[PDB]
């Protein structure tokens, strides 16, 4: 797997590949790893599939639960803390092979500067969290290739569309070097998934635009 | 890795993919896994790369050594036996992680019926060898996918071209279901390799013909 | 074992072999591995016989339990989640050898398009689930053979007859390459079991129809 | 450690960092890890220092040895083979923690096309060897970062000088993300070492040029 | 990691590096390891990032919890005891790999001599605690280089400014000899953090001040 | 560590070194290992620092807790038994490396002959206690050097001053032959600590007196 | 153990402590760990005493053997290589607990200018070797403290005499922080041993000069 998240002026973007493996064997081609966990938050998990899906579902439920009980959504800090506590809860099973690392991306409606209200948070198997203050981050077996690619491409990010394009390119490179990360499949028409978040909330990026960006990248490297 | 071999009327064809992994990481994209070990025999190996290459080189040198010392090539049974012995000798190292299994294709100039003078021989880690009588065979992490593909496609083989087609398509299904087997790279222009052997000997199938076949398959499945 | 399931226009079909082994020894020849778990869903399980039987029985009981307590049947998603939870619960035992993997085929009466209301769902030992969007799937020791077979035959599936044919042939290829999957036994008259599900519910396939299909496949492979 | 090597029109360049560690403790600041192993080849090793130095010294002795015994140097293929044999010979010790991997950069005086006479060969612990066709390569605890950096920077290589700059930058990104690879030390004035090889032979790149390049990179990233 | 702390006439200073690692890979560049845990104390922690952050957070919360429950803050000895107990509770996890050792700096308002009211306390994995009576201490993978450095520099501490400088130079030596401690980053403008505590309380040292001291130290080492 | 305790006419003296180590590394130069546990008893502990300090503190709290609850202090036998029970209760952790052995010195106000009212009780890891009838005892890694020294020097004890001297010399020999026991540090003016108990209770011995005794021993061995 | 060596303008100096241990027990007070292995080189070994002494003896014999056989002494690089090969050869015993690590200090009579002909080479258990270009190095249980001490004191090295002072003070700091390295023993009159090498060869430093320096260092730390 590879999940990528990067900040652009006024919002944030997260993308994920579609591949699922059992050792060397390909067990899935269209798995959706990026979830809209609330109006201003998207979560993307890598690792054991059962644990990842459970993480996304339970997490979303917990946030909305607090929102309905208290009539107000948690602060972003509280969201980070809840996610980390959940990851720490699974540490023993993670030692037994059921490991799942999430990557958090959101838009903080209470931050001071609305242009820099975008947020990207990494986690580790111990439940330690770190807010990324350098614009992008990745997680999964291709996360280093995606981070080194974004390190070079990030200067092209000036708005939503350029940020989305750099995210899809970083997923392209991750898949280029990591056999556990699926690239674009032109035969079947399956492309990475994406969520973008700004002042109006978190929305699913349409498949078509991601496909145009992918084909452009492909034709550019030929 | 996936290596395939199949018999067509009056000849045999062997083809292999180009991928090399270190776990999940792609360590090579243009590897050659099918070596012409002599004028009438080709060998394709799956497993530890350092071991497979040594297998091919040493095997070729042994067959030619016998030829030059005794003025005549080994009978096909002799070639089989020497390869089996070489594999058996590597069993200890193979248990300690350095495993490599070969597949042998050949054209027996001493067969009665030149129509079925093709030969396909498969091997196991303990030196066991079996002459395949059902037409085709495969070795490597994708070999089950490729064999089950050739089970459905083999009835279409009536000559070298259809055999090459079924071979490339079998490698395609392999890459499709196994991340350790590489599919055709249309961006970089890299395709599987193929050796074809008939009465005029063993010869390397040129890249452009395999590329044509691969593009046909890709266009058909869209 | 091999269980296969596949979608066809307006329905789903699932079939399973009849073999039971203790290592190399054959301990059963007529096992029923595919169960009608409710009016619109079948479950086929591969693994330790005892755990597979218990799974099917407890699962059917659970769905009907909810239905009677609440007056309405669970959504298909609910059914998935429930089977996955039950598999997750058995993980510790699975680590010690009491392993069972199910496969779920069903018709969703609440789907928008009635012709694509078929559903195929696969699971792993950790309770992960995936809704299969390529129309066919399989589980058990023969599942790779059966899947690579259906990968070539699936273009022939245009109705329930064709889908049943493809499914029986996939079980045949599985039995052909995997010794823990039993092929048709013409001497004893024992053939794989199968269920078909569509808008009118889920029905067992009479043994004689599977017999006809098995004889067709055999004679085809013969000449 | 990180060792990089890339091809440019008419030659090859190799560069390595200067860091030696004992776990977390920095035990070395000016280690030379890239050696001119003969008039047309340089080797750079990562891993256990004792083994690395042993490899460089002994390998050089073996090449020159053959040359004096036989009046002519080994073919590049022979050099590759000898280095792979050495590495395989160290495999048991490597299994016991005495691991060391070489990277080979050469210029083949017997190549047909003088522009594409550059050679880069990577190795694994089993003695497997692979000639790199895609232009660059690296080895060591930072090789992944350096390779992903060169993936984006390689299109700037048009002569020896731009290739050297790209190499030094790749080492810079390695040091950036990998604590076992040392960056430029402006306080002590210690910089990566580099060897450059073309038709006129292999020569050490003078430290001053690497200092200039490193400072250009540093200023650029400020 | 390297956390240092030292006493000067009238107060105490504590400073920490910014690096985060996962084996050899650098995973963090701006990590805050030194926290103001109450108006007159600062805890810095080395070890597993998760455990460290939870230690600082829970410790601060506990101190304020006592303060608000009983109307008065804990005695410094009480604070030491609470932190020691927290460290001891984590011992099993620590042996399992989730190790975290704190270092505690403080200014005791209830001490006899305000000029010597500064306090430095070090801890071990079993929860043992020692009040340092030689003026400086350090925790982490570069703590020994830091302490040996402060042994030679400490006679230059006569006030808060000299103390801050010596602390930053000790972290400099630590990063100089420890790949796991991060030295000043002049390209990104990231420097160690520091807290200073006197009778007016505990304040964060502004980044610009640490940057000035770092630049001065680096110029010194260059010439 | 080395703690020593010896009886003199009408009282008892206990003294301990000041060193703390982690393997070979010195982690403490001024550690106090001899605690006044009540007006008529001092305890000195060897082993893991955190356990030693916890023992001393908890034991004092227990003795005073009883004294306040029942209006009267425990008899000396009672104090022995509580210390022994505390030690036994730690035997599992001691098995896993949290090992700490105390050494008790006291003055039994209820004894008939005030000349022999001094008491010295040694313990082992399983809770065993033994009242020492021969007048001196020691505990720790230097304990054998200290006991063999006092075997030769004890006949010179006729009052508190000679007893104190012999205790300091015992510790001096211990430090001389045991690296985990700290000799006197004349560069820093740190010397072993001593508690003395007679009918007027237990008091800390001023550092000055121990210092003069130490210097007298050092010169007496310089020539 | 702690061995130090540093370059001074015109030569090199090596100094070694005198302690021997068996666990915490001090087994030796007068060990000589720094050997004149030939006219221009000294070797100081840390580790198992039998292995270290064997190393010094056999290495000296080997050098002189070559010298008498070929009429000319080995190049300094050759000396390095022979020592490294010896260490590498003992690696297996070293892993069974018979570990010994040498430090080599020499004067290369073939260097261009004689003011920088000093050489300091360190080694590891695998036979790796490194010519130190920063002026100083130490090996042993106290080498970290000694190195971080010389890091600060090395600017004071301007000739052989100041070199010896800094070497002895590095050893003093090592003994201050490491119980396995022995400090100066003023009662018994035992001090570290030292060799100095210049163009006139290698010479043992007379005990009286080492004692002078030691007393100066002590009377400086104390006041
Ligand atoms: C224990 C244990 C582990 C596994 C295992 O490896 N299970 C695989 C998954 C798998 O084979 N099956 C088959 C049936 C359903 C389940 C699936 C669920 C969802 C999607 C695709 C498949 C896995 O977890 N593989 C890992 C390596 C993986 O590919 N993870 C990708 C992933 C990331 C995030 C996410 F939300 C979902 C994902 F699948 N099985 O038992
Ligand atoms: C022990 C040990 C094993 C390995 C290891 O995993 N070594 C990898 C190979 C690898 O990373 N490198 C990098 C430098 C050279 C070597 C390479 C050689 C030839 C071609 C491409 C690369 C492997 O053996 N991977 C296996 C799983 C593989 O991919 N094998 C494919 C293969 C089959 C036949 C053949 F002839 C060549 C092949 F690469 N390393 O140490
Ligand atoms: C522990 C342990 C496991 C076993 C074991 O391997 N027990 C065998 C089964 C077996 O020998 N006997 C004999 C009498 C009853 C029992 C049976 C039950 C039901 C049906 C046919 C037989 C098994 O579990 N074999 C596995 C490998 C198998 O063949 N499983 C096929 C299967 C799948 C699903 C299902 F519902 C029923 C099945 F038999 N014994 O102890
Ligand atoms: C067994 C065993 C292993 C080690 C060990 O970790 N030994 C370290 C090296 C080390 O501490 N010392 C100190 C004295 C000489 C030796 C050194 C050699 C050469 C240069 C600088 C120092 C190592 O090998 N570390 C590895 C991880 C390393 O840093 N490798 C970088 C490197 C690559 C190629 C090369 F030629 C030289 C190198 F140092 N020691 O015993
Ligand atoms: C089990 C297990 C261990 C680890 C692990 O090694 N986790 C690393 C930390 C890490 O890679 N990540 C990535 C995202 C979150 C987490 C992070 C949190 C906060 C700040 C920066 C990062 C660690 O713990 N490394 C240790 C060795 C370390 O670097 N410790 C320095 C440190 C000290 C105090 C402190 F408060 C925070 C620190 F990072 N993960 O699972
Ligand atoms: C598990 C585990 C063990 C240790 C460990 O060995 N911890 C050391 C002590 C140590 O390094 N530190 C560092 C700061 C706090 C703590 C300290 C506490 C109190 C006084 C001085 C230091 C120890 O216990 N060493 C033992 C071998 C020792 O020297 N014990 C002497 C001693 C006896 C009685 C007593 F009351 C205090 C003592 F220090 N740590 O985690
Ligand atoms: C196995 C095994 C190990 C040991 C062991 O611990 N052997 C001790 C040495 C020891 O107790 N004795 C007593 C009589 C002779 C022998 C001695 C030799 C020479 C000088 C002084 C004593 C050691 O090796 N201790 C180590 C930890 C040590 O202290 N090493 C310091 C040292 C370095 C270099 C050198 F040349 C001599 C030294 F003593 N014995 O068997």
């Amino acid at each position: 797997t590879t999940i990528v998240a990067l900040k652009y002026p006024g919002g944030v973007v997260m993308a994920g590949d579609r591949r699922s493996t059992q050792g060397n064997m390909i067990s899935g081609r269209d798995v959706r790893k990026v979830y809209i966990t609330d109006d201003y938050t998207a979560t993307g998990i890598a690792g054991t599939a059962a644990v990842a899906v459970e993480f996304a579902r339970l997490y979303a439920v917990e946030l909305e639960h607090y929102e309905k009980l208290e009539g107000v959504p948690l602060t972003f800090a509280g969201k980070i803390n809840r996610l980390a506590i959940m990851v720490r809860g699974n540490l023993a099973a993670a030692m037994q092979g059921l490991l799942a690392l999430p990557l958090l991306a959101g838009y903080d409606i209470h931050a001071s500067d609305p242009q820099s209200a975008g947020r990207i948070v990494s986690f580790d198997a111990a439940g330690g969290w770190n807010i990324e203050e350098e614009g992008y981050q990745a997680v999964g077996s291709g996360s280093l290739f995606a981070k080194s690619s974004m390190k070079k491409l990030y200067s092209q990010v000036t708005d939503g569309d350029s940020g989305l394009r750099v995210a899809v390119e970083a997923l392209y490179d991750a898949a280029d070097d990591d056999s556990a990360t699926g690239g674009p499949d032109l035969v079947r028409g399956i492309f990475p998934t994406a969520v973008i978040i700004d002042a109006d909330g978190a929305v699913d990026v349409p498949e078509s635009r991601i496909a145009e960006l992918a084909r452009a990248i492909i034709e550019s490297r030929s």
